[PDB]
């Protein structure tokens, strides 16, 4: 297992535009386009991403692409944000990939909001940091995903994607 099996398995593949849990349009392995509820909006912006007139459609291999980028851009984003990087940094690698997927779903600034859940992840506190992060819209509102990072980071193991 690894980071990018794993979120494949949260997020799902899909080459035509869609609508995310939030309803907003997306593409690929969760590749958010935008909040607009515009979708020429959002056609717009896909072209721009791929570099091609897609007509609301790519292969997987241009999926695929978004994703490397994605990834990447998540793990940077966390190196380069004051809050995260010493949580990051002191973290397992098993772990490292639980913090990696909650900022691919939810950025930066919104894990980066989560104060009491890093420190006690800092603590290596487990159990208490797991309640914690439950206590949250991220949970109430994607509770079978939030149940699998948060025993990710309860655990440190890979069981919960067995
Ligand atoms: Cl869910």
């Amino acid at each position: 297992m690894n980071i990018f099996e794993m979120l494949r398995i949260d997020e799902g593949l899909r080459l035509k535009i869609y609508k995310d849990t939030e309803g907003y349009y997306t593409i690929g392995i969760g590749h958010l386009l935008t909040k607009s509820p515009s979708l020429n909006a959002a056609k717009s912006e896909l072209d721009k991403a791929i570099g091609r007139n897609t007509n609301g459609v790519i292969t997987k291999d241009e999926a695929e692409k978004l994703f490397n980028q994605d990834v990447d851009a998540a793990v940077r984003g966390i190196l380069r944000n004051a809050k995260l990087k010493p949580v990051y940094d002191s973290l397992d690698a098993v772990r490292r990939a639980a913090l990696i997927n909650m900022v691919f779903q939810m950025g930066v600034t919104g894990v980066a909001g989560f104060t009491n859940s890093l420190r006690m992840l800092q603590q290596k506190r487990w159990d208490e940091a797991a309640v914690n992060l439950a206590k949250s819209r991220w949970y109430n509102q994607t509770p079978n995903r939030a149940k699998r990072v948060i025993t990710t980071f309860r655990t440190g193991t890979w069981d919960a994607y067995k």
